[PDB]
């Protein structure tokens, strides 16, 4: 779903970088697919996405799935990865992510 | 933000119909602009984007500016549309749409 956003290019270089069980880096791979030089817009489009349902937080299933949303055939995080990624972000400790929370995880 | 979904001619007339103060109905507004036909999937896209803070509800403020979210210029919902488009939406009372409420106001 970041079709005109992203860069082609971009997005396979860094699914390439993380398709090893457990090797994945929100940092790495938001730098790679080029979301850290993203307006504040755009980075609450990118979050609208991840976030399936529309609950306004993005759960641990979808958190899961982070990687799909890029290209559809893109493995499912380990779940080491996943609590990783929750943990970095969740800043309140509700076990989920919210606009703001993906925002700074986002931006660094 | 509704460039290659909707029809620029069905926005249009959807936005002429409601020009004059307290005009506005949900139900003409979606059947004219064709949302009513949308996959649930598309129905979701266009609530993320109505949903200007990703909150995941669509809050009164947010509800006021839904035309602004079609055509950047429309006007603004006067308090009585909104109060009534709320009112219609919001089947638990909590005061603002959730993605289910908005995906059955649209549906009809
Ligand atoms: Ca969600
Ligand atoms: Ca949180
Ligand atoms: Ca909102
Ligand atoms: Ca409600």
């Amino acid at each position: 779903a970041f079709a005109g956003v992203l860069n082609d290019a971009d997005i396979a270089a860094a699914l390439e970088a993380c398709k090893a069980a457990d090797s994945f880096n929100h940092k790495a791979f938001f730098a790679k697919v080029g979301l850290t030089s993203k307006s504040a817009d755009d980075v609450k489009k990118a979050f609208a996405i991840i976030d399936q349902d529309k609950s306004g937080f993005i759960e641990e299933d979808e958190l899961k799935l982070f990687l799909q949303n890029f290209k559809a055939d893109a493995r499912a995080l380990t779940d080491g990865e996943t609590k990783t990624f929750l943990k970095a972000g969740d800043s309140d400790g509700d076990g989920k992510i919210g606009v703001d929370e993906f925002t700074a995880l986002v931006k660094a």
